């Protein structure tokens, strides 16, 4: 229908806005050392394990016989493994520092990482009463934002991986490629689905919110970078 | 109506109070440092509870009478996370560790129910009218008073033995938590049939999620029997 085609087109329009945010200009700027462009990496601590939990406990319904939910379960199973990759690159980048337990807690629950820490919370709340087809729209919008972020972060990440001869897993092309997926992708199923008028309206609200919340997270990354521009990652060769 | 909902909260409290974790915590034949082995588990909850109170309960864009008094109470409850960080240091649990060891601790599969308690309350609360939010908050505060009445027993024993001011596992926390109140307003309120059935669901959920957290605290103590508090004189 024109319903589903309007939804997928809205995700494209939001993606095109989202790709142009200042953070991503900065992350992509090869005239700044990759070490300085990845100074935002530790901020991901407020999101990456929350995302694991979103996939394990909010998206997944192991019991459902529903066609759409079974496809979600398969995809979420894989997407919930990426937090280990985050902790891998956290160490390689020199950001796995020894600190007091309270300093780690005060960092994650920083007022400067509120939108970062609440992105998966907001998605869980949006998703609580959605039928599987509508969760698929949530996941497609959220994955579209994710691919923009990690396509950008993989640029300095692959520069450091090549130079230090270390295998990066999270800020790395392998993450982008595995995430994109190539049994069927959600975007294939969505292209074969028609939405009611209510569903079409709910899908608009979903795409708008997922992109607004993702932009709020990126906003906090930009302000963290501004506060740390004299600092850099310290990868070991 | 309400009377039935206030009576279920007291029934749930009397059941909750009997959990094996609370018998362990109140056992004065066990050193208080051993009974507060569970204290660092509170890291997965205390700052989430701050956020629940700042962001999920509170609505700074409402004019409703019930929502106004909620906002007031959530203001005070949102300050106790600093007391948690105070007592963490006093008990010798503010350990130097890798950032990743802190993250792997809070996001432990053994603290799933502890970490998801506030999340579960936010999902439960997000579409509730304010009177029903008051029911969530009253049940939650009833469960919290059982826990902190028990924790303050070994807390105040260490506080006196070491002459340090404890703030979280301490009588002062139990006293300000308790001290117009929400219960006053609920006693004077008439629940429709539909609100009555939902208030029942809220009170059952708040106490089941709280029991699940307490279960994880008990399993933690058994899996870390060495890692007793190390307060200093
Ligand atoms: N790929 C990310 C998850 C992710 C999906 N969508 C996002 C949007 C914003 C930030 C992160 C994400 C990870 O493995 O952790
Ligand atoms: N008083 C607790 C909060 C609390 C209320 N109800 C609870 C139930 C379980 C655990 C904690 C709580 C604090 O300041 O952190
Ligand atoms: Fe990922
Ligand atoms: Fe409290
Ligand atoms: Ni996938
Ligand atoms: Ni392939
Ligand atoms: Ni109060
Ligand atoms: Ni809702
Ligand atoms: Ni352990």
């Amino acid at each position: 229908g024109a319903g589903m085609k309007a939804i997928l087109q809205l995700i494209l329009e939001k993606r095109q806005e989202f790709e142009k945010l200042p953070c991503f200009e900065f992350v992509r700027d090869e005239t700044i050392s990759p070490e300085e462009r990845l100074i935002l990496y530790p901020c991901i601590a407020a999101f990456a394990l929350n995302f694991r939990d979103l996939n394990r406990y909010d998206y997944r319904d192991d019991n459902s016989s529903d066609y759409y939910q079974k496809i979600i379960n398969i995809h979420t199973q894989e997407d919930a493994k990426h937090w280990e990759w985050f902790l891998n690159d956290l160490e390689l980048l020199g950001f796995d520092k020894t600190m007091r337990f309270s300093e780690a807690l005060r960092f994650v629950w920083s007022d400067d990482l509120l939108h970062t820490r609440r992105l998966c919370h907001n998605i869980a709340v949006l998703s609580h009463d959605l039928e599987p087809v509508m969760k698929m729209v949530v996941i497609e919008a959220m994955e579209t934002a994710g691919l923009v972020i990690f396509h950008a972060l993989a640029k300095p990440g692959e520069s450091i991986a090549k130079a230090t001869r270390r295998k990066y897993l999270y800020v790395a092309d392998s993450h982008v490629e595995v995430e994109t997926g190539h049994t069927e992708n959600i975007i294939t199923i969505l292209e074969q689905t028609q939405l009611s008028s209510e569903q079409e309206e709910k899908a608009k609200e979903i795409v708008n919110k997922v992109f607004q919340w993702s932009t709020n997270l990126i906003g906090e990354f930009e302000r963290y970078v501004k506060a740390h521009r004299s600092e850099k990652a310290q990868p070991t060769a």
